[PDB]
């Protein structure tokens, strides 16, 4: 995190912040709750109350990420609707504005499609986490039985050491202890192997999505040169638009670069 | 009599495994049930070993006392 | 449409094989059903081959005539 040695909510600015000052906080952060939905905030609480004790926090994480997934599909549909609206609105303006808006809407629709693919990959990762949630929830009854049986052993040996079930309960306890030891070993292996794999898949999806949107942004930034900021005096008017071929070539190149992109084609090199 | 529930659980769980793998191999509980089955199998193996030892050691001792 | 009953029979017979081998592996029809399944599999393989040839040869010919 970009925090600092301070007792205030202010954070340490970065190079981008120094070059570009941050905008004021969004006007869409209205004071209702930031909730999004009542079911959104109640599903998590319902999942975190019932079920096995061991599989409680993990179930909460699964439900929270399911809400993440729902909100992401909502924002993907919203963004594709915004692209459609921009494409529709581009008609009323000049030819150059119309073409630029159409290409920008195409790029935003492509971004929405990539978001949907990332949504599918995120659901795959969520199911991978659900598997470990289920196995830990199934493991929990073993240790619950172990503690119940050891409590019974302590109670019987305290109330009457010369009980008829003097050693049968102890032998059952030791075999349950062996079963619980095997269960704990397999739980550790599976949890730690599907955490490092589900999160690896999630990070692969993250980097692929980020690279694709970065390519989209770069190609749109290069396309935006066809639009002109030259202002016209009220009497005058521009000559006819002639940059159709340039826009066509740039969108063809964008599509080709997106198709060619692979895991090894990522230019991001962390240090 | 206390050992018997372990093997009863083992057979019930293996029956559930067979049913799930026959009806739909791509079940959500694809491997959690198998891991629970293998840990139950280890517990049942320990239970069978201790049952054999205790039964065969208290038969040879109770009957020795009876014959004395 | 005539080929389809062959594969329908194949899936029904393999479902019966799975059911019989899951419920009771030591069934009286232990291997007769398997041999019937393998001969049905050979028949279905021949049927699939001939279906592929005829479909792909009468598609390229009917559409060639249509385009002419």
């Amino acid at each position: 995190m970009h925090r600092t040695y301070s007792l205030r909510n202010s954070r340490a600015p970065t190079a981008s912040q120094l070059q570009n000052p941050p905008p004021p906080p969004s006007t869409t952060k209205g004071r209702f709750f930031g909730k999004g939905g009542l079911a959104y905030s109640f599903r998590r609480s319902a999942a975190g109350a019932f079920g096995p004790e061991l599989s409680r926090k993990l179930s909460q994480l699964v439900k929270i990420e399911k809400n993440v997934l729902r909100s992401m599909e909502l924002t993907a549909n919203e963004r594709r609707d915004a692209a459609k609206q921009l494409s529709i609105w581009g008609l009323e303006n000049d030819d150059d504005v119309s073409d630029i808006t159409d290409k920008l809407g195409v790029l935003i629709y492509e971004v929405s499609e990539l978001d949907d693919q990332f949504i599918d990959r995120y659901d795959q990762y969520r199911l991978t986490l659900k598997s470990i949630r289920d196995i830990e929830g199934s493991v929990q009854p073993s240790r619950d039985r172990k503690d119940k049986i050891t409590d019974k052993i302590a109670y019987l040996k305290y109330k009457d050491p010369q009980s008829p079930k003097i050693e049968v309960l102890e032998q059952e306890l030791v075999r349950a202890e062996a079963e619980s030891l095997v269960a704990e070993a397999q739980l550790s292996n599976i949890t730690r192997s599907k955490l490092r794999a589900a999160f690896n898949y999630q990070f692969d999806s993250i980097i692929e999505h980020s690279e694709k949107i970065a390519l989209i942004a770069g190609y749109g930034k290069a396309l935006l040169e066809l639009l002109d900021d030259s202002p016209v005096t009220p009497g005058e008017t521009r000559p006819a638009y002639d940059g159709y071929e340039a826009s066509k070539q740039i969108i063809i190149d964008a599509e080709s670069a997106l198709n060619e992109w692979t895991l090894d084609s990522a230019q991001v090199k962390p240090t």
